[PDB]
């Protein structure tokens, strides 16, 4: 399969996941300003929504939306346990966390990246985002990973989303349980490996 | 089980779904301004995130996040086909749509409901939201429901989210394929039934 991505963006999540699954995949950069693939092709014809990540399956089908992507993957290599079996309870709490990250944290960043966002509304947005991380912090002071004890697709997404913190001037240094957790993920082989391949580290 | 909700909010989605599943459930209103249940209990102790919907399962476990909720439900009564089996492809496109609705449409409304949102940033936000509906419109001019031919948990969520349009002054009247689709859902028994129980219709 082929994962379309942009270095440092949210596609980093499924990237980290692709490695942990130890699968066969090809990646291809996307230029978000021109909406063109590094090979010079029209990206809107691949994904009308014009964002990354996007995943091309071996049968030509396209899967958009990070949370959908990381789940399709993790659900192919159960043995690695990046998820929980479907219909199971643990899984439902995982989907719940993925939705929270996608809608409350991920989308909470959006305005800090827009040029048309009133510089005055910026401190307000930041505070909203911080509170979200303060909560995640709490969750961590009791368990290893956000969705339990073992590393899951939801930890990849949270890691990716916290990488943007610096670039937007969001100090999460105080969140000790989060930091130690972040530090513990930056060490994982395939995380460090996927990070290098992207031009960071 | 007990579904915590607020009339007209996003909890309307899992409400509509609870009926379609023809299950045994009890509902309880939540006062969002005081963060108290209609019985006068502290809602933050039920859901630290302080929002609806929230679902209490028969074993006392709490499931937050709409998309997680509507999936746990639909996955209990397969025969009705409100989803697709797990691991299946159709399902993955469903989770993808649920994420889109949750993060791009649902969260796209958020600012139009905040008081601290600069009245000037408002037309900008509206336009962002409209474009999302314009896309959904396109998708509809080819298929019956958003995720295929049959009615799914994702249609309940989209219906609920379009109900807010008027209250924020968002004209989606031009979107003919969407409207006819909306009109066709407002007719469904359990939709109309769940809508009445909530004080609308
Ligand atoms: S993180 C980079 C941007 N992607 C998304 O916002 C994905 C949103 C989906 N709802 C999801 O995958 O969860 C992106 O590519 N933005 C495009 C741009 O032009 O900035
Ligand atoms: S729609 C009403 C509000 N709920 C949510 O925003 C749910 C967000 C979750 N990410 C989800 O379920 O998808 C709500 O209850 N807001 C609380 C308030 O005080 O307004």
């Amino acid at each position: 399969m082929k994962l379309y991505y942009t270095p440092g963006s949210c596609s980093l999540s499924p990237h980290i996941v692709l490695r942990e699954t130890g699968l066969d995949f090809s990646i291809e950069r996307i230029d978000l300003r021109t909406k063109k693939t590094e090979s010079g092709k029209d990206f809107l014809a691949i994904n009308p929504k014009g964002q990354v990540p996007v995943l091309q399956l071996d049968n030509g089908d396209i899967l958009t939306e990070g949370v959908a992507i990381v789940q399709y993957l993790a659900d192919l290599k159960p043995d690695r346990n990046l998820i929980a079996p479907p219909k199971a309870l643990e899984r439902y709490h995982q989907i719940e966390w993925l939705n929270f990250l996608a809608s409350e944290v991920h989308k909470g960043y959006s305005p800090l990246f827009s040029s048309d966002t009133p510089e005055s509304y910026l401190p307000v947005v930041k505070n909203k985002l911080k509170s979200k991380f303060v909560y995640i912090n709490d969750v961590l002071s009791k368990q290893k990973c956000v969705c339990g004890d073992h590393f899951t697709v939801a930890d990849a997404y949270l890691f990716t989303l916290s990488q943007w913190a610096p670039h937007v001037a969001l100090d999460l240094t105080d969140l000790s349980h989060l930091q130690d957790y972040l530090a513990r993920i930056a060490q994982r082989p395939n995380v460090h490996s996927a990070l290098v391949t992207e031009g960071l580290i």
